[PDB]
């Protein structure tokens, strides 16, 4: 079909998932080098607000902002939102194109083919749970088409260690030492405000596999980027991995986003 001039949304159902509906930002003019970035929201679902707060970097750019809306109706728990539902809640097995990742590379199809754009690649950027969801995405689909990931301010991250167990890590996770290698060479940013440091946030895991990271999300965020590091040296992979910072923002989306904005595009 279409994208409107401004803000607006469509409801997508072009996968093997619950229907999407995707709230948008476009341009007044599409070319056929109009990028597309996703832009995925946190745990509060407010993907309306998310796009939002991009929409004036994506005017500044002339670029398309995408934000899917997995509704608390629709994926009512984290596990099928931002763990990607591999599972069910009991543990079996779940078919690859039914996880929650699998919409990102569909829905990148359809805009390009309803508004004219031909880029090869688009951007991702995820702020909390959607840090958690792209860095996620990152270690867990291989074929994605992102020039550019960028997690920001992830409460707990699935650490790059073949021996801690999913979500933590990615020992029983559909990955390998191969794949890990080949994760370690993608172009992820991790982004943390330092000011995101409150040890008893209300939002923040404390559970011991979290806490083995560190206790706060700045700290978590640094030492998963150091574990990547470490563990590309063992794997000899060409570190690719990037590690930026917020001066004094927090656990807000649009402080992030403020210096998202000049990271997507690398």
């Amino acid at each position: 079909p279409d994208l409107k001039p401004g803000a607006g949304s469509f409801l997508f159902t072009g996968w093997a998932g619950k229907p999407l509906k995707v709230h948008y930002y476009a341009p007044d003019k599409i070319t056929e080098t109009t990028r597309i970035l996703f832009v995925i929201h946190g745990a509060g679902r407010n993907a309306d607000g998310y796009r939002d707060a991009w929409i004036p970097y994506a005017k500044e750019g002339q670029y398309i902002v995408l934000t899917p809306e997995y509704s608390m109706a629709d994926f009512p728990t984290s596990l099928t939102y931002n763990v990607g539902h591999i599972v069910d809640e009991a543990g079996n097995p779940r078919p690859r194109e039914e996880w929650s990742f699998a919409s990102i590379e569909p829905m990148f199809d359809q805009v390009r083919k309803a508004t004219g754009s031909k880029v090869p690649t688009y951007a991702i950027y995820g702020h909390s749970a959607g840090g958690q969801f792209v860095h996620r995405f990152v270690e867990l689909w291989p074929d994605a088409r992102y020039s550019r990931a960028v997690a920001a301010n992830a409460g707990w991250y699935t650490m790059p260690d073949l021996a801690i167990k999913y979500p933590y890590g990615l020992k029983d996770a559909p990955t390998d030492a191969a794949g890990l290698k080949a994760t370690l060479e993608k172009p992820l940013t991790i982004l943390l405000g330092t000011a995101d440091t409150d040890v008893n946030h209300h939002q923040l895991s404390r559970t011991p596999e979290a806490m083995t990271q560190g206790v706060h999300r700045l700290a978590r965020g640094e030492f998963f980027y150091a574990y990547g590091r470490k563990v590309a040296h063992e794997l000899n992979a060409k570190f690719a991995w990037k590690l930026d910072y917020a001066p004094d923002i927090a656990h807000s989306n649009t402080g992030m986003s403020q210096y998202a904005q000049k990271l997507v595009w690398e």
